[PDB]
């Protein structure tokens, strides 16, 4: 979720409200390629495939597409579409709508090539929803190295302090009846809480900040926040062979990539307690 600041500045400026210029590229020679009233077929397909792509059949479906054209124009455009879509979700928009809006606009394009949809490397943000992992994947190939945000609130963390022994190690160490600073960082396998996000972040470093408070004997209440150190997306497709599978991984390793910095801002407030 996460609202996003009033002046965020989308990477896909609206141009003219509705979708019209928003996504999709420049022209060439010469407004031909196919009859002029006809919807761009690549868009037609995308539209035909929305029920699968905007669902938990997304990966299987995409996998099949990639195989069918060897990561060709259709495959690429769909991928760039997923990104735009996931972006819009992160700007608080129903994904499936956003998608159709995007597919519609590609539909107006008179060309048939891999760039009939723009990928502005700009200021991307990951929703943490369904197409997030593809958004990251997309970014590795098209993003030209330019780092992107993945707000901590969108990762799907759910951190129980009480079951990281290293933290609990620190909490339980000589103390007074009032304050005492806690600022420990620690490894954390986003997979404990989310696999979708783990596909994009693996292990990250989290940081816990606050104080604890002792009473009668006894128990104690740590309240404070968790925060995350920026991660590094490894664009090398051999690093996604788990998730993408042989065929796509192979295809994707002809295509060039640049790794990028994933910034992970925000606080995740946390309160907790334990005892002797």
């Amino acid at each position: 979720p996460i609202e996003l600041p009033p002046t965020y500045i989308t990477p896909y400026p609206e141009i003219s409200a509705g979708g019209n210029g928003t996504y999709r590229g420049q022209d060439l020679s010469s407004g031909q390629s196919f009859p002029r009233g006809m919807q761009n077929p690549v868009a037609t397909v995308l539209l035909l495939q929305g029920d699968l792509y905007c669902s938990p059949n997304c990966l299987a479906t995409f996998q099949d597409q990639a195989r069918r054209d060897s990561f060709g124009i259709q495959s690429k455009v769909a991928l760039k579409t997923f990104a735009a879509a996931d972006q819009r979700e992160a700007e608080g928009r129903d994904l499936r709508t956003a998608y159709n809006e995007i597919a519609t606009d590609i539909g107006r394009s008179q060309q048939i090539n891999e760039n009939i949809i723009k990928y502005p490397p700009g200021n991307h943000v990951l929703s943490g929803g369904l197409m997030t992992p593809f958004h990251a994947l997309a970014h590795g190939m098209f993003g030209l190295g330019a780092p992107l945000t993945f707000p901590i609130q969108n990762v799907g963390l759910n951190v129980d302090i009480r079951g990281i022994p290293d933290v609990m190690n620190v909490i339980q160490s000589a103390r007074p009846v009032g304050t005492s600073s806690l600022d420990v960082n620690f490894a954390y396998d986003v997979g404990k809480d989310s696999n979708a996000s783990w596909l994009t972040l693996g292990n990250i470093t989290l940081r816990l900040v606050g104080t604890i408070d002792k009473n009668a004997s006894g128990a104690w209440t740590f309240s404070g926040e968790i925060r995350a150190f920026n991660a590094v997306y490894d664009a090398n497709p051999s690093n996604h062979r788990g998730w993408l599978g042989e065929n796509l991984t192979s295809l994707l390793s002809a295509v060039p990539f640049t790794s990028y910095s994933i910034e992970i801002p925000g606080s995740l407030p946390v309160t907790v307690s334990g005892n002797l």
